[PDB]
């Protein structure tokens, strides 16, 4: 049982839109929304939309699946070793949030101030004392992002195995003579930050040059969750505000996904007539380039939408109907919807690109939707006297290491997304910090009023306390 | 009364090393230490310290006033008008950790995120609707570190209260034409910016090429608060671990005002032999440069302590006796006293210099000294049926804006260091974030034992609860 598979349960479900049954559904962990910061629903005048992991949710391990094994055929098409077609995607390693170390070649789960909470070189789990030749602190600088890089998507979590897998292949493979940063075989020296690279560029180039898209479009029931009441809850929003959708996709792919996620023999609710995917946004932006988009952005341009084309120089003209626009920037947005920041429900997956940078740019209202919510919140609960277990000894050592450990394994071998033991990840610490409101699924905001006011108790300092 | 006052009467005692009376006197919440994350007293193998407000704290409100007087004649020895002469410095208005908006002149009172507390330009307080001109969603980009600047100690609280006059001056004098970003006499154009810089400059010139230094050191009883028990600490200090000192002030200036704090007919105790502060540090290292010190900082020279000149050339040798340093980094530090970074507690009064930058660059363990927290926690008590009372309104508007009002007004005119009613500001927010401990003063370590661990109870995420 995936993350995906319990998300799609819940989307061959049809919305009981009684004010009874509505309140009674949102007690479940798994349809509530999370509050980190107060937020009145009736303030915001647009909600704001991303596609990609947001109204477009992959499935599970079946797209992670495909993914790796397309960069895989990439890179051995470019010269890695024919071995690597032997490798397959495990959905059990990978963590979302790890760093990828590209000195030393390791997977790191960090928190918040880089302290690590679990070190990896390949599939080897570095414990206590080995680790700290290479961490002799146990501490990373976040800030020499030249060396560490975070792998802050669910579009990453091919790539976070893929590294453990060629770590793992090269060092067990008696043509290659392990170094301190990297292999050598013979007179070639394949560094951990090259092997990196070109990990991240054959993940890129399946993405963008490769058969990722075509593949995925070509049987999307396979590949997408698909849900009869996102049409509602944008009707729905629709009514009391402005919504829009801001993509770093294209048009032509964000056309068929969007085409296919409304694609009901009804619109909104069924027995109504079905509407075309676009007329359910007051704005729709594409190649966004998001987090440039929260800074300068680039250049406005139009979309013609029957080439799929972008028309030739910068758009100058402004909202019309039927209009799509690319690039551009998020004050193109509040300029082109009369909005302040603080009227805008920003709704994403992407803790940096999408919460994070729409938050301190531009002081939007944020709402992070993450999917492995729905399968972790299964494991906080029937766990939750390994927890309360692990909290009662540090009330009350080695008992501490080895519960910690069996906790987590819960989760997979590189833990929980959110903590390892009593110590929370940097991806915990910023959803806290730039998420105003997370959930499993958007879909959790038709569950609840439309002039609700999700409370965040107020917070006091020690002294204050 | 000031903060100096409170300080300096806690100072004005004797230590009883009863283990009975020392618990009783952490009781206190003006002898307490303060815990944001958990800190075991007995894994620091290195106690660091900074000097100025630290463990130099300069009386207030003197040293602000004398501060204040000489930037003023240095403004007005460059060419700002006479009526200058005339300003004296009020202590009510300047709350630290301010936000100078070099583009329209205000200054802002800011939570962590760029949300805004309180508006001031000059001596008028922007309130609600007329503010939303300026700042059209209420809110500041942080990152535009070109417009604004952030006014973190309590060197800056002359410039404070300045900036306030200067913007009051020019406005309210017929010579000059109030623009938007400035103000025009003439055919000369001042900017708020330039006006910034050249009060920027100034400060910093007086603390360089002005008087402030030999005026400070001429009066050392009026200007620093004297402690009998800073050396008993010290040598407390000395028994379990390293000692240091790394300060941005010069060699001759820490050695006039070190010398003066260990000034007492005995050491420690009353009755033993007097040493000069030299003998407390194991490592002395000035001109530190920080925050540059806890990155790439600077080449290690060695001071010629006779003289009080450097020695020419990088120095090269090894941590002897009597050496003192200049410049290097926190590298030199870690690699001379033979210390990790979560082995070094580092006192400091500098939330971003000091603090911040030593916990991420380093993960050094870090103790905040705030010494306005004396008076804020006088008034947190005595007012908490004005807090007690607004945090009962957000549960059952216009009588919660009154309320927040003269909550703050006890504090000032620019309200609690901490917060603004029921919203923290954005040094609360980094003390809560980076200071590991705070604290009114760094004496208060000695109220625990040697090796206490300071508890602060684990964090849970909205879904974890
Ligand atoms: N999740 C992320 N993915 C990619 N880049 C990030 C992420 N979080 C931060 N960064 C960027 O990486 C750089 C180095 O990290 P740094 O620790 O200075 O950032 P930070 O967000 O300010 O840390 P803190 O959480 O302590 O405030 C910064 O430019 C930062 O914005
Ligand atoms: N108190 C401070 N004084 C001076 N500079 C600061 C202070 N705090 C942050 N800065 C620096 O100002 C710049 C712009 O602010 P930004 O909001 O990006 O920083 P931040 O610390 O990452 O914010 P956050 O608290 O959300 O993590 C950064 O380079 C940041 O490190
Ligand atoms: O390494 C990569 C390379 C490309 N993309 C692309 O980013 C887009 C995310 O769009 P959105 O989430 O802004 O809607 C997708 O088209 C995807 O192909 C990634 O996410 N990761
Ligand atoms: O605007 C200024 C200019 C100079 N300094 C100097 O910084 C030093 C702070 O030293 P420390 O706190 O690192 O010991 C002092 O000598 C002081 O003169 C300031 O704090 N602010
Ligand atoms: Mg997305
Ligand atoms: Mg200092």
């Amino acid at each position: 049982t995936s993350w995906s598979d319990r998300l799609q349960n819940a989307a061959d479900m049809p919305a009981n839109m009684d004010k009874h049954a509505l309140k009674k559904y949102r007690r479940e962990a798994y349809h509530r929304v999370f509050v980190n910061r107060s937020l009145a629903m009736e303030k915001i005048k647009c909600f704001g939309f991303n596609m990609d992991y947001t109204l477009a949710v992959y499935k599970s391990p079946e797209y992670e699946s495909l993914g790796f094994e397309l960069t895989v055929e990439r890179l051995v098409s470019i010269g890695y070793p024919q071995e690597l077609l032997s490798f397959a995607y495990d959905s059990t390693f990978p963590t979302r949030g790890l760093v990828f170390d590209t000195l030393y070649g390791n997977l790191l789960k960090v928190d918040a101030y880089g302290n690590l909470l679990v070190c990896a070189h390949g599939f080897n789990f570095i414990r206590g004392p080995e680790t700290r030749e290479q961490y002799p602190n146990k501490f990373i600088q976040r800030d020499d992002t030249e060396r560490f890089y975070i792998l802050n998507t669910l579009f990453n979590l091919p790539e976070t195995y893929l590294l453990a897998c060629l770590v793992d292949f090269f060092t067990n493979c008696p043509r290659y003579t392990s170094c301190e940063t990297g292999f050598k075989d013979g007179d070639l020296f394949m560094s951990y930050r090259s092997m990196f690279q070109d990990v991240r560029d054959a993940v890129d180039w399946v993405h963008y040059k490769g058969s990722l898209k075509e593949k995925t479009v070509e049987n999307l029931e396979k590949y997408v969750v698909k849900d009869g009441k996102l049409p509602l809850l944008l009707s729905r929003m629709k009514e009391v505000g402005k919504v829009f959708l801001a993509t770093n996709s294209d048009y032509k792919y964000t056309d068929k996904i969007m085409t296919y996620l409304f694609d009901f023999p009804h619109g909104p609710k069924p027995g109504s007539s079905h509407r075309p995917w676009q007329s359910y946004f007051d704005l729709i932006l594409v190649d966004a380039r998001k987090p440039l988009f929260f800074g300068e952005g680039t250049v406005l341009r139009q979309v013609d939408t029957k080439t799929g084309k972008l028309k030739i120089g910068t758009y100058t003209g402004p909202l019309q109907h039927g209009i799509v626009y690319s690039g551009g920037s998020s004050d193109t947005i509040c300029d082109l919807l009369g909005a302040k920041g603080k009227d805008i429900l920003y709704i994403g997956d992407h803790i940096f690109g999408d919460i994070l940078k729409s938050k301190k740019r531009q002081g939007w209202r944020t709402f992070l939707v993450i999917p492995e919510l729905a399968q972790e919140l299964h494991v906080w609960t029937d766990k939750s006297s390994l927890f309360e277990e692990l909290q009662s000894l540090d009330i009350f050592q080695r008992r501490i290491k080895k519960v910690t450990h069996d906790m987590d394994m819960c989760y997979g071998m590189m833990g929980s997304l959110f903590r390892s033991g009593s110590r929370q990840t940097l991806f915990a610490s910023q959803v806290m910090r730039y998420a105003d409101l997370y959930a499993a699924s958007f879909i959790n905001l038709l569950y609840y009023p439309f002039s609700y006011l999700f409370r965040a108790a107020h917070v006091l300092m020690p002294h204050e306390s």
